[PDB]
């Protein structure tokens, strides 16, 4: 599976039949149809105690993993019940600035999309969480091209060390708080993982306010390789999934 012509999102249903399930993500967010729900509590992001370990290229993107052996970097509140632990963060981006996000807002595509992946601590581990309907919480942040994002530069500078599939580099002391927009206003809905196995275990929290990144930042992203080291080079670009049918589900807004 990949994002090419022969193994792309239009082909995932053959090995992952759930690809056409009832709560597939991403989706388009209709801001006029989205329901303002007064009972939504503020998001609670506790990341001051976060511990990054490493960054790796798994062939579909780059992941920054964190130590989730203790409640160090957690998400709670909002539409969530219980504590969710940050396990990893990654992005989705395009070959151009006109495309890249997974989630769309009134059909508008953003240059990239940041996902902070957290799991419900009631299930003990990530693996047990991916089987539960309320097992994961993913925080989505859109990226637009404009002014550089200081907090993002440590990531960009390390990409050259993990250009090809399978590479990894130690990546300690990175603070995720530098990737957060100013406002915590959000939209929430029940969805799924966006890459195979596409399990329908996520509670999506998409921030309203996007973060700006500069052209040269995003550019360093487009320089990654889908392929393994020593193989014909396939630029890692357009690693996003097309919007899926909402099918009945309702999108709530905290604003
Ligand atoms: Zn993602």
């Amino acid at each position: 599976w990949g994002y090419g012509k022969h193994n792309g999102p239009e082909h995932w249903h053959k090995d992952f039949p759930i690809a056409k399930g009832e709560r597939q993500s991403p989706v388009d967010i209709d801001t006029h149809t989205a329901k303002y729900d007064p009972s939504l509590k503020p998001l609670s992001v506790s990341y001051d105690q976060a511990t990054s370990l490493r960054i790796l290229n798994n062939g579909h993107a780059f992941n920054v993993e964190f130590d989730d052996s203790q409640d160090k970097a957690v998400l709670k509140g909002g539409p969530l019940d219980g504590t969710y632990r940050l396990i990893q963060f990654h992005f989705h981006w395009g070959s151009l600035d006109g495309q890249g996000s997974e989630h769309t807002v009134d059909k508008k595509k953003y240059a990239a999309e940041l996902h902070l992946v957290h799991w419900n601590t009631k299930y003990g581990d990530f693996g047990k969480a991916v089987q539960q309907p309320d097992g994961l919480a993913v925080l989505g942040i859109f990226l637009k091209v404009g002014s550089a994002k200081p907090g993002l530069q440590k990531v960009v500078d390390v990409l050259d060390s993990i250009k090809t599939k399978g590479k990894s580099a130690d990546f300690t002391n990175f603070d995720p708080r530098g990737l957060l927009p100013e406002s915590l206003d959000y939209w929430t809905y029940p969805g799924s993982l966006h890459t195979p196995p596409l399990l329908e275990c996520v509670t999506w929290i998409v921030l309203k306010e996007p973060i700006s990144v500069s052209s040269e930042q995003v550019l360093k992203f487009r320089k990654l390789n889908f392929n393994g080291e020593g193989e014909p080079e396939e630029l890692m670009v357009d690693n996003w999934r097309p919007a899926q049918p909402l099918k009945n589900r309702q999108i709530k807004a905290s604003f």
